[PDB]
């Protein structure tokens, strides 16, 4: 009375083939890593690219490592980062290189689109924030610089659906990842004519975005048994939020990682000028529920520092950070200066000086700066979101790799004056599986899955502390 589901979770730095076991009886769900592999940007001669073919191998290796282990597979599901896509010709052959979002080809195009179509028109048609590397600008870039490829393009597939195509031979256009392109109209749930027109892309290159849950096709294991491949909320962040144990309208989530996200769920999107000024985005989620969110910096800051100072002990570091007072060193984590400087330590330090503050030079102080600044940014963003929807939040759910940092978790609670529930850490993978289980008819909906999660995953509550240094700080600057 059990079902085994495979989740293919791919990130910008790594990929994973996870196997989950759902025991309907006990209402229990367990994870288990089957195979890991590296992912990374490559520079194929002036171009920044993804080695899709190496990723296809690694996925197949793990799919196969499971079948060789005599384990029965009920369904497969792939989720990845968004925005990126792979072009195919009618013969099913790749057309050109799989250009990453981190390429420079789109420089200047975002600003051009706003001048030509209109900031508000683009925003009100798609409800998606303006990120310099959105699919829209990448497609415009594709047609403005590679005129030759255009006639050979028959299909454009978002990264998650491509790998699904390699496994099944069937094509798909998953809704949630689809909305990240800034090419989908918020009222029809279909590609926006006027935006595809500006991009230069062809509508025949895409098909009606279809909501998550459909069986894209089949994959055949070493023998011949057919394993169904399901379209899950392919955008990793949509999967992460699905698995966030939300309960109610007063709850918020913060997808904590290298890059982070903070938002809430809503029946309708926010496209007013307020939402526009605050850089808010209305991403597509499961059940037609929008993920009204805002892209936030994240731990990439600490990563670069742990890396530059050759720090191998994350703990001890957290321990040492705590001997230091807080809110002595404050920077703005969302400032462009932190996207990619040659020296992250020199940049934090420069920032602190520009604001007549003392300079954080030790490891502890650098970590102290990052953390206090993040919690403060988080608390500010949460405040933006409450002001947008019209009402405070009662709980903050932190999921992903970053929900493990208890020092950051207690700081967010103290800074937000809001209760924080951390977990689960495998948010993206869990959400992937959740949708699969809904398709296998094991669970009825997201809330049903979230309940499984709230009891399955060991969640951690962090209570706000009004006597905390960071709490005092917020209070007096307010």
């Amino acid at each position: 009375t059990f079902r085994n589901c495979v989740a293919v979770d791919l990130g910008a730095s790594s990929g994973r083939v996870m196997l989950a076991r759902y025991e309907r009886e006990c209402r229990s769900l367990t994870l288990r890593e089957i195979h890991r592999f590296n992912n990374g940007l490559h520079s194929q001669n002036g171009y920044v690219t993804w080695d899709v073919d190496s990723l296809e191998s690694a996925i197949r290796l793990g799919l196969n490592k499971v079948c060789a282990a005599g384990i029965a597979i009920d369904s497969i599901g792939i989720d990845t980062w968004g925005v990126d896509f792979v072009l195919l010709d009618q013969q099913g052959q790749r057309v050109g290189l799989p250009v990453a979002y981190r390429d420079s080809r789109t420089n200047g195009l975002m600003a051009q689109a706003q001048q030509q179509l209109g900031k508000r028109d683009i925003y009100q048609r798609s409800g998606i924030q303006f990120l310099p590397f959105n699919t829209l600008y990448q497609l415009r870039a594709l047609t403005e610089q590679q005129p030759e490829l255009i006639p050979h393009i028959a299909h454009a597939l978002l990264m998650p659906d491509y790998f699904s195509y390699r496994l099944t031979g069937k094509m798909n256009w998953e809704y949630t990842n689809a909305t990240t392109t800034q090419l989908v109209n918020i009222n029809s749930d279909d590609w926006d004519e006027s935006l595809l027109a500006w991009s230069g892309a062809n509508k025949a290159w895409f098909g009606r975005p279809t909501h998550p849950g459909n069986v894209i096709g089949h994959w055949i294991c070493p023998q011949g048994n057919e394993i169904p491949v399901v379209a899950v909320a392919s955008h990793d962040t949509a999967s992460a939020v699905i698995a966030s144990p939300l309960n109610g309208s007063r709850a918020a989530y913060l997808s904590s990682g290298t890059w982070s996200l903070m938002g809430f769920e809503s029946q309708t999107p926010f496209t007013n000028d307020t939402a526009l000024a605050a850089n808010i985005t209305n991403e597509g989620g499961a059940e037609g529920r929008y993920r009204v969110l805002k892209n936030i910096m994240g731990l990439w800051l600490l990563q670069r520092v742990l890396q530059e100072r050759q720090i191998n002990d994350l703990p001890a570091l957290i321990a040492a950070t705590q001997a230091l007072p807080a809110c002595r060193f404050i920077i703005n984590p969302n400032d462009d200066r932190f996207i990619n400087p040659d020296e992250m330590c020199s940049e934090i330090q420069a920032a602190c000086r520009e604001m007549a503050q003392p300079i954080p030079e030790s490891d502890a102080e650098l970590a102290r700066c990052i953390f206090d600044s993040l919690a403060l940014l988080y608390a500010d963003v949460l405040h933006e979101l409450a002001q947008l929807r019209g009402e405070d939040f009662s709980q903050l759910h932190i999921v992903g790799g970053g929900c493990q940092n208890t020092l950051l978790n207690q700081l967010c609670a103290d800074a937000c004056g809001i209760r924080v529930i951390a977990g689960p850490v495998e948010a993206s993978t869990l959400g992937n599986i959740g949708i699969q289980l809904m398709t296998l008819d094991e669970l009825n909906n997201v809330d049903d899955f979230r309940q499984v999660v709230s009891t399955t995953a060991n969640l951690t509550t962090f209570t706000p502390n009004p006597d905390s240094e960071i709490a005092h700080y917020v209070a007096l600057i307010h």
